[PDB]
């Protein structure tokens, strides 16, 4: 319990002393570190970002003189609405109509709205274009043309084109002072666009005076290539963008506004979609006991102040999350070099690639790395068997069911014989499937008999048992007794169990000798000749030999 | 230095040829990859997202005719304020009061505000409800009821209920054209909701014409199940939501507005919390040398245009961060299969689980995988000792202090004897704690004597030294000499150092034979019988035997 | 193909039974888990956050009485603009000017704008400060001073200071009711700041009544330490911040507003930058056939309602991304303990650190862990050679080109001789560079001769070949024959190939004996004495000895 949680597991590793792999690893590590640092610093991913809340206060300055003969002056109480926040309006043109009473009168002829006769007109129809209700009559607007008769404020001048050139062109010489107060409430920071010690006699310039909050309207239009004289005729919408890219860290504090301009209304608006910008405003006051009204259609530019931006401040959680996101990228060197080792250890490299390209020859050392790095094993299953023929240099793995066919004729995968422990070695008639002649028929049941139908060689020749090594290793009683006493020093050498143990040790001795690996010697199957020679050397009394058994 | 940084470390691995584990690994890999790809594509986590900046320009079209007998017409200069941005107001009802002068007069009787007598009223009290100052008198408002006397604009009509049905119901037939210009300044993209080639004679429909920016107000109310006729009596607030879900990538560019509607005022507002929407506006003009005023309480619907949304564009840093965040999820297959291997290699599986369920039987192969994967080691500490009794099949680890008690009676953990290197083996009176009789008392100091008080067996019987293997392996002088000359071929076989080396080699020979692992043979303790037989075979001259020493 | 994808690779590990390392691992795991959980819960990183869309409806209540003698009352139609959204204005002071006609008249003397003579004035100059056009004359404004003569609305009172104390001070006793409707459209949630069952007779207090949406203006000023009486003289801008920190999860639902106040205009604005807040508004109506105008300069406080906040709701993708970002932090225990193992296994620890500090002594066990964890290997390259001198206890690695110099005099890195497999061992004239006398000159070509110019010892003495172990291991014909028949039991012992194999086995036998590791024995170079003794024991017929060959 306690000893199970008081454990630490660490990976077994191979440390390769390689110039190429070391330099590749360090180059990849430096590349990953450089990119991660660059992404962290350029994007400021260690910071929490917060949008601002903004308040705008505008002040327009400028007066204009207009003739018609009546000479008048327009000041901020004339061309400017009480709007002093995000939007302000400057009038650049106007149309006047005095003395309007709600009564029947002909509509203004605009865009060919002339009425030929009462048939061309329609009674009881609401007309938003003329802002009246047609009575179905056709009275002459003028001595030449006739228009529909509407009940509305009269006289009506709807559809009259705006004066050209614009009357209040001098509005391009007006200036606006903009005061912008911004706040980041999450970061608990506030600031404004006008600081103490700032020059007040300046006007904004994108290069000379980029922080002066006083803007000449004509300069605003000239900056983005717009014609104030042309826009003044019908009006439009212009946007003054204030951008706050604010760094709220003490060591890199920077919170200044950036001013830009952008036309917000479509220059190519369809004629039916009301191009430009205007509004009709009226003063109402009855006279002679009759409701009167004076109407002015004012054209001008609406200015929208768009204030946006974010403020960033160092946050530990953001940095931790970013570092955790980038941590897995430092396995790139491992992935790349392991891919190099695995790829160049394949046999297809030496067979096909190396003869073609001799530059790839010194990279055959990856087979050594692969065999010092990976240990291939197979699943121990009931059908797993290993055979080895003395007339062959390799070993066969049979990993399929035997459907009565003898194990001799069954084919399997070719696996190589592992190299032995040379450190220790440095010390001082016959059946149809039998190609050696010493094999004997199996005494196992029929359905299992094919398991024991194996020969020591695939081709006719001498038997493995004929060699002196078979007697020295497998059949030597003294060697087997010493091996058995190594494990159990005080073993009782009496009874029939000693012969059973001796048979087991002879089988193992043979499996170890022919199948070097203990993983393969466990599932190795002895040929009939060796098996029956062993059983003739150590016979059992009153029983039947069990044969190979599954070690799991 | 340079050779220390020019190294590469790679993990040692075991490659298991398993159908089950391979298919599980690939299924888990595919599941993780599928979910990661789905999360990346559906949420567009490879994109940087930016909120928009918006500009709105509205145009209301519609005229109404109202009787009272005076017949009048209302156009955009009557029912519409100069607001043409995010909000516009449409008047649906009104109350009129002409000829107001600042003087004493009775308050309007509303919600039972009748005054019984001067006691019920109060002098010198500001009354925001009646918008006046009470003088403490109680004059009759009418021939029947009496109300408090206030100094304010007179005549006063505060508290008068709005007309029902609403006078300007026809405002439901009005239309509004909305022009919306949006910008993503970080992505440097701009667009508008009206494009060239768009039909202008349409009206918005959620299915037939979902991109027409012309909205009929009654249709707006009908879309969300609101009654324009009922809302028109007292007014309200309606929101036109413009949503921009914009994809700014070239291969998947899509930036269109989506229009929705939502009532913004509470339908069930408390009567004291001013339900509906209205405002009082007045025209001031003196007459007869006295300040006069005409007041209109206008009820109507305020429309708030709410424009919101984000624009996304592909960003390499976002993709890198997301991929780094998802990289660690590809260790799921390793975690799961390692848990399977570790869990099924426990002995509790075979003892308890396998007899109950026979389907779990073929999964006993995880013990082989575990023993081919993990190598358990223990911390080398001064109290670490190993003992092995010839009458027992296992080994005992003593990992605690000996408080004078003999090592024979001290209990320890049962560890198994590791399998030997069978590849190499295939070649050609007595003390009270002594159960064999050949043990001798220790000559070490008392406080350390208990270290050497160990017997070869826990039960009475034959001694380990009696076996011939003890003479062949431990006591054979020729074997020890050959072993010593293996390490040092030109060793000088003279002096008393040769006997010391021979004793050391005999101890090691015995430890290796009984404790197969070199990790366990280092801390193994020889029993007294073997130790003293060795020391009688190779005695030392003029000294005391040091005994077991800590190899670290 | 199919058997290549049906594989699973698992890491080989060492399980250390250590109290220190286990407790360190679990402490680090718990620390990482605790911090990750705290960061997830405190920052709610499992949630998708969305900004709100807001609608504001304000209602101001309050009336004031002002003397001048004319006694008047101001209600919401007097001091309040039709603004009922994010901003509303309350008038706190005013200046009046009646009967204005567009004509020539002297400018008001403000800030020393007196005109000494016509020289001091200028003709044809637009003056935004006085809102007129100077005609270049100098007429007396009063009997004492003279000012410039401008064509504008007359009489002009520009530059007149605001009345002190403020006329509408009682506006501090006014109240505003704020209705705020907020929506999260991505989360499909909507709410408002007034809920059913909320008291209506309350007023806001930051502690007693923090959810009452009725605010007294004087209380707003007192909360942030502002003086309403002083601000009322010239006006200002105040911000009512509504903050919505809304949790939209069912188990932790919380969506309430938080109210704060902040002055939005600069208290220390420069006199030339228009401090305070005011606007000039005029009523136009002609009289006596002449255009007249009444102008009022109104000073007051503009209130900006700033509504901001985010709503968060549980999102599975956010949680998955956060967990993936934090997953790599659980390798901290592995990194730390591996660093501990690697650091304390260095030899500099025992040589320098341990003698100084005896507390670091029990931590010398990390050498055992390091050698059970890491296997150092080197790149097999053509210049890789190993030598071992019998008069030395170590082995020399030569990893550089031999430029004709004999291998005996070439220096290399000192590598230690690995420990043998003691489990198996427990069983039963001369050239100038020759220091033993049995070496012979090499028969290889000159450019390669230096490869074979190696001696068995660096100092004069006995030769390695003189030992009996050389005959038993290397020169024993029977041992070599048994070793050869171990690999090939049916080998044909005929021809000259048997002597070649015997020479190869003798070289290997010697390399294994002197260079224990097979990785080092492959590149080991035999000294001339041993090589020529072997070749005299097994000479070849009609050929030249090839010598050492690169095994790759
Ligand atoms: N690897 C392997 N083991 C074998 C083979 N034949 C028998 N054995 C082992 O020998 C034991 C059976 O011995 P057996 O001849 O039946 O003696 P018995 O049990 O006394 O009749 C089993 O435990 C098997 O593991 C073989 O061909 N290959
Ligand atoms: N593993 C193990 N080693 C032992 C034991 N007894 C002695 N040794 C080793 O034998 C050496 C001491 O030999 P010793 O009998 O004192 O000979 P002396 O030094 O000449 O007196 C030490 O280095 C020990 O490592 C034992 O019971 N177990
Ligand atoms: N490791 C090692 N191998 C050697 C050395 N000398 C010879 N060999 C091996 O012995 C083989 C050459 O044997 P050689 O004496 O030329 O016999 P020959 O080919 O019949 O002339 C090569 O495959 C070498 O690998 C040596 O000094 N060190
Ligand atoms: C995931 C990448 C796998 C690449 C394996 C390529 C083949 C390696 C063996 C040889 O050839
Ligand atoms: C990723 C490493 C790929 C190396 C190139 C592949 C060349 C194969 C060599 C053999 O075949
Ligand atoms: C990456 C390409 C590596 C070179 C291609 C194989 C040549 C060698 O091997
Ligand atoms: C990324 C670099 C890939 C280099 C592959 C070849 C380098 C190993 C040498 C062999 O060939
Ligand atoms: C973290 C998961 C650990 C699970 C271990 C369960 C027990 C495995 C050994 C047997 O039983
Ligand atoms: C995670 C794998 C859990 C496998 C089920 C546990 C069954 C235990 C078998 C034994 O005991
Ligand atoms: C997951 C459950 C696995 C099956 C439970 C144990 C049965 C076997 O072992
Ligand atoms: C997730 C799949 C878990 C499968 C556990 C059992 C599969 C291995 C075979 C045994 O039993
Ligand atoms: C990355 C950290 C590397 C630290 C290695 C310090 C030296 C270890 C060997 C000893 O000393
Ligand atoms: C990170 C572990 C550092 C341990 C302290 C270093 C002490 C060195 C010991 C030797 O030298
Ligand atoms: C961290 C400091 C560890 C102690 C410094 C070395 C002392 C021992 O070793
Ligand atoms: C972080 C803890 C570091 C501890 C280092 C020393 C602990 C191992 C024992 C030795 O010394
Ligand atoms: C449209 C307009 O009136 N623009 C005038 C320009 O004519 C004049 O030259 C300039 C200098 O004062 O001021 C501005
Ligand atoms: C640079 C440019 O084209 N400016 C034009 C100007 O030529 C034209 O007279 C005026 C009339 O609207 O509009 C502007
Ligand atoms: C409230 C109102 O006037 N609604 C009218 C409706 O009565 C009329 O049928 C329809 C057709 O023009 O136009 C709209
Ligand atoms: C569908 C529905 O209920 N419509 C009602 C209508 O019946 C009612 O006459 C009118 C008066 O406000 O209000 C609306
Ligand atoms: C606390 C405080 O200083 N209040 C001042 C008050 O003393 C002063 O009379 C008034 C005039 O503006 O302004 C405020
Ligand atoms: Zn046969
Ligand atoms: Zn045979
Ligand atoms: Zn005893
Ligand atoms: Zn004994
Ligand atoms: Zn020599
Ligand atoms: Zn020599």
């Amino acid at each position: 319990s306690w000893n199970d949680v008081f454990q630490y597991e660490t990976n077994k590793v191979t440390r390769i002393q390689s110039v190429n792999y070391g330099t590749i690893k360090w180059i990849l590590h430096m590349t990953v570190f450089s990119y991660v640092s660059f992404a962290l610093m350029s994007d400021k991913l260690y910071q929490r970002k917060e949008p601002l809340i903004s308040s705008v206060h505008t002040k327009v300055k400028g007066v204009a003189e207009v003739t018609e003969l009546v000479h008048g002056i327009f000041d901020t109480a004339d061309y400017t609405l009480p709007l002093q926040g995000n939007s302000f309006f400057v009038m650049t043109n106007y149309l006047k109509s005095e003395g309007q009473e709600q009564k029947l009168c002909p509509e203004y002829p605009s865009r060919g709205k002339q009425c030929h006769s009462d048939q061309g007109c329609i009674k009881g129809w609401m007309d938003p274009q003329s802002k009246g209700i047609q009575t179905g009559r056709c009275i002459p607007y003028d001595q030449k043309r006739k228009t529909c008769e509407i009940f509305a404020w009269c006289p009506a001048e709807e559809g009259k084109e705006a004066p050209r050139p614009a009357l209040l062109r001098s509005a391009e010489n007006f200036t606006v002072l903009i005061k912008n107060n911004i706040d980041f409430p999450g970061h608990n920071y506030t600031t404004r666009n006008i600081l103490p010690g700032m020059n007040i006699s300046c006007t904004f310039h994108k290069t000379w005076n980029p922080q002066c909050p006083i803007f000449r309207l004509g300069d605003i239009f000239q900056e983005i290539g717009e014609n104030f004289t042309e826009v003044a005729v019908q009006g439009g919408i212009m946007g003054i963008e204030i951008y706050w890219d604010c760094n709220l860290d003490s060591w890199s504090h920077r919170c200044q506004p950036k001013y830009s301009f952008r036309r917000l209304d479509d220059k190519y608006t369809n004629e039916s979609l009301f191009p430009g910008y205007n509004f009709r405003y009226a003063k109402y006051y009855k006279e002679n006991g009759m409701e009167k009204r004076t109407l002015i259609k004012a054209f001008g530019v609406r200015f929208d102040i768009l204030v946006f931006g974010t403020g960033g401040k160092f946050d530990i959680i953001q940095l931790v999350v970013y570092i955790g996101s980038t941590l897995s990228y430092f396995g790139l060197a491992t992935v790349c070099i392991d891919l190099i080792i695995n790829t160049y250890a394949s046999t297809c490299c030496r067979s096909r690639v190396y003869p073609s390209c001799k530059c790839c020859e010194p990279c055959a050392v990856n087979e050594y790395y692969y065999r010092k790095k990976c240990e291939p094993i197979v699943e121990p299953k009931p059908t797993l068997k290993y055979v080895s023929f003395v007339d062959e240099p390799h070993i066969w793995m049979v990993d399929q069911q035997l459907l009565g066919k003898s194990l001799q004729d069954v084919k399997g995968q070719e696996v190589p014989r592992p190299q032995t422990d040379f450190l220790e070695l440095s010390r001082l008639d016959s059946p149809d499937w039998c190609q050696c002649g010493n094999c004997l028929p199996s005494q196992l049941p029929e359905n299992r008999r094919a398991l024991e139908e194996l020969c020591c060689r695939r081709k006719p020749g001498q038997c493995i048992t004929t060699s002196e090594l078979f007697s020295k290793i497998v059949l030597s009683r003294e060697a087997l007794q010493l091996l058995l006493l190594y494990q159990e020093p005080l073993l009782a050498l009496e009874g029939e169990a000693i012969n059973s143990k001796l048979r087991h040790c002879a089988y193992r001795s043979y499996a170890t000798w022919r199948f070097v690996s203990q993983d393969m010697a466990d599932f190795a199957i002895l040929p009939s000749c060796c098996r029956w020679k062993i059983r003739k050397e150590f016979p059992k009394t009153q029983g039947q030999y069990s044969g190979f058994k599954y070690p799991y």
